[PDB]
DNA sequence: GACTTGTGTATAAGAGTCAG
DNA sequence: CTGACTCTTATACACAAGTC
DNA sequence: GACTTGTGTATAAGAGTCAG
DNA sequence: CTGACTCTTATACACAAGTC
């Protein structure tokens, strides 16, 4: 009702095994305040409390605080929630956290050896429920700093995927069985496939490298090309401006893409490992843009067309992780931090990752009931007042649908492409507004409740 | 009361000679909404009105709209206000407006010929009342695009200073007499001095180039060095982190600087032009940092120590223009714009310059009475509620002083250096907050005024 | 039980940014 | 160009709250 | 007076950003 | 890497409001 950020924070970080209750408690607080003011400074998040501000700073630079522990705590929570769903998607990818202030020096390599920007590489596992594909939470994160000299690396970077699974398993436990891992072409690694199968784990992986199907003695593509057409499907590709490494700008006009779909069993040369596969390829593609084509490898069934489309769907949700990445930087301000020591920075940013998720969830919580499912009478009331005269017939006077647009519109949303879809950032903006105005709504209340003249 | 941004905009742009009342009217509106949401997008400034949004866009890309005219309009206003003061300072400097999106191509050179960032050079005159040094307004702006090939320039860039004066004069008219021009070492131009004197205009200019004093046959410095010590003064130099062109970071610790002061009449070689001068030089400077030293040239009296300190003071206010520059970019979002054509962009940014000023004024309006001088009972009321328990004894319960900190604190302000001074951006943030919450304060009012249950 | 550790409150300053 | 701040880190006191 | 021009409302899309 | 949007610019209708 009155205290979400706070509730949220407790939910997520209540189990932090910090080595002192005080810590865990601070954590929740910090988390809370940060969340409340997603994207803003510790300072601003402190609402003027010096005590808070000092608490927060102290926390992140607290040498007894383990970021791992922090991350683990929030993850645990993910597991917990996961308990409620029968099929889960475990998205997995790597991103970077880049800094160029003094501390960057103490950080890892990201580009060239003389590159001023440095920091961490973080491989994450983001969980979704496979039914409506909503975001459940972070399940894992492996942060690391890349040595300037590759010979200085103890383990190949490529073992992350494997590192991830193991942690997943450990963490999910018996629930692993309901988890499907989704990864981009970079995970096209034999050892990887192999390891998953070994464990009887499920997955969807995009194919990067040509491989042979022992059975047919052909390359996956070629073999799949020969399979019968299960059907196909179509996608709307949206307009956009594009840029290249050289900075050449061009228009990528919208279009409708038609894809052929085929699937089959295959056996890879190496472990002589058998698995299913799917191939979606665009038909009569436009001479300009590049042909859409996905070849995926999975544990999942691919026989009929429904099955194979399920597969396509699953993978299509991989992008959610890219949204998470951006939600953590641009959104939560991961890269906007300027802590002066690697550990302080890491501790801070680790908390920000949970905020990133939340931001994502926020919209989901407004996506397809009556508004008061979600909102409170006063907010609901205010919202209504604020939205006075902007509602469209389409939106039931007072539904959850209404709510979302209303908040979106408070957010600045104007449906420029008329898709009716608002970015998570717009929604966050609207929510923020709503809660800000509410303050005054409730201020007044309190006054006139204690019998006081407004004017 | 209820509509400042709007009032403000009318004040400033009501005379725009746009060639159609509709235009001027749009202008005011646009201005208004932008101001209301200083720093934010047209879109967000549109509060959901499509009509507004479209009005705004249309305006800035309106080929019948003259930016000059826009700028002139707002300036006129400055003149008007200037009427109320006996001594004015006319700050003058050049800045750049830098873009790197497609349009940049159609823009001017700013750095190297292969530099992706391009745009305009803008030389401005910013007026202040010389009594409390508050900001009055923009008096002039000369925008221009620098050719890749210098031989392609019709007029030296250096004639700006002269271009400025002429426009000032024209504009100030008979009031020029009460105007003192303040400029950095770059205006150390003979023709410049000469032109001012020719007109009997007053000024304060920092000396860049060594020159001879005919009378003494010595260099200004040397001659001044020989003058008797009028006294001196001291300045508190604040701590700060510093960076160089190479990116080497260092700490510039705080310190108290002691300056010797001397003044005198001189006559420059060239027009055999006589004028006064002042020399402030730091005594027993710290081996590290560089010695503070200013040699200034003026029309003003410099004989006694009071007179010369007045001079120092005047020049010390030159920095206000640097604040204005930043208020226009970072603040108002000048460089955040992404109009796709030079004129659209210029029209937009021209309006933003007035917003920049306002931002500056905002704090001034809270600087050293009772709060309700400035605020309204409801805001005043809300503010109070919001500030409940943060006020310090120092601040009278309910004064203008109180108001400023209260708003500053809403702004995120925490007095990290305990100077008690809040940036203009913090204050803007607090004001924005206040007005945002007010909305809800007043929402509720309206409800319960029409007899309606809040909850 | 003996020995740290966090809080809230104060005071101070190094580090970083965007403006020169 | 004689800046003007915010964000980050730090320390002390008197007590509170934790750990081993 | 005859001939443009802005508004508000609709529909469409190119341009730009940060994430790959 | 099979994106997901926002900011900017554009056009039409039916009228309103301006200019020469
Ligand atoms: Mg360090
Ligand atoms: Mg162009
Ligand atoms: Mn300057
Ligand atoms: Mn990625």
């Amino acid at each position: 009702a009155l205290h979400r950020a706070a509730d949220w924070a407790k939910s997520v970080f209540s189990s932090a095994a910090l080595g002192d209750p005080r810590r865990t408690a601070r954590l929740v607080n910090v988390a809370a305040q940060l969340a409340k003011y997603s994207g803003k400074s510790i300072t601003i998040s402190s609402e003027g409390s010096k005590a808070a501000q000092e608490g927060a700073y102290r926390f992140i630079r607290n040498p007894n605080v383990s970021a791992e522990a922090i991350r683990k705590a929030g993850a645990m929570q993910t597991v917990k929630l996961a308990q409620e769903f029968p099929e889960l998607l475990a998205i997995e990818d790597t991103t970077s956290l880049s800094y160029r202030h003094q501390v960057a020096e103490e950080l890892g390599k990201l580009g060239s050896i003389q590159d001023k920007s440095r920091g961490w590489w973080v491989h994450s596992v983001l969980l979704l429920e496979a039914t409506t594909f909503r975001t459940v939470g972070l399940l894992h994160q492996e942060w690391w700093m890349r040595p300037d000299d590759p010979a200085d690396a103890d383990e190949k970077e490529s073992g992350k995927w494997l590192a991830a699974a193991a942690t997943s398993r450990l963490r999910m436990g018996s629930m692993m069985s309901n988890v499907i891992a989704v990864c981009d072409r970079e995970a096209d690694i034999h050892a990887y496939l192999q390891d998953k199968l070994a464990h009887n784990e499920r997955f969807v992986v995009r194919s990067k490298h040509p491989r042979k199907d022992v059975e047919s003695g052909l390359y996956l593509y070629d073999h799949l090309k020969n399979q019968p057409e299960l059907g196909g499907y179509q996608i709307s590709i949206p307009q956009k401006g594009v840029v290249d490494k050289r900075g050449k700008r061009k228009n990528r006009p919208a279009r409708k893409a038609s894809l052929s779909l085929r699937s089959g069993r295959i056996t890879l040369k190496q472990g002589n490992i058998t698995l299913n596969a799917v191939l979606a390829e665009e038909i009569n593609p436009p001479k300009g843009e590049t042909p859409l084509k996905w070849l995926l490898l999975t544990s999942e069934p691919v026989e009929s067309l429904a099955q194979a489309l399920r597969v396509i769907d699953i993978y299509t949700h991989r992008w959610r992780i890219e949204e998470f990445h951006k939600a953590w930087k641009t959104g939560a301000g991961a890269e906007r931090q300027r802590m002066e020591e690697p550990d302080n920075l890491e501790r801070m940013v680790s908390i920000l990752s949970f905020v990133a998720v939340r931001l994502l969830q926020l919209r989901e919580s407004f996506t397809p009931q009556s508004a008061e499912t979600v909102l409170t009478p006063d907010e609901c009331q205010l919202l209504g007042y604020l939205d006075k005269g902007k509602r469209k017939r389409k939106e039931k006077a007072g539904s959850l649908q209404w709510a979302y647009m209303a908040i979106a519109r408070l957010g600045g949303f104007m449906d420029s492409k008329r898709t009716g879809i608002a970015s998570w950032g717009a929604l966050w903006e609207g929510w923020e507004a709503l809660q800000s105005k509410l303050d005054g709504f409730l201020a007044a209340k309190d006054l006139m409740a204690q019998g006081i003249k407004i004017g």
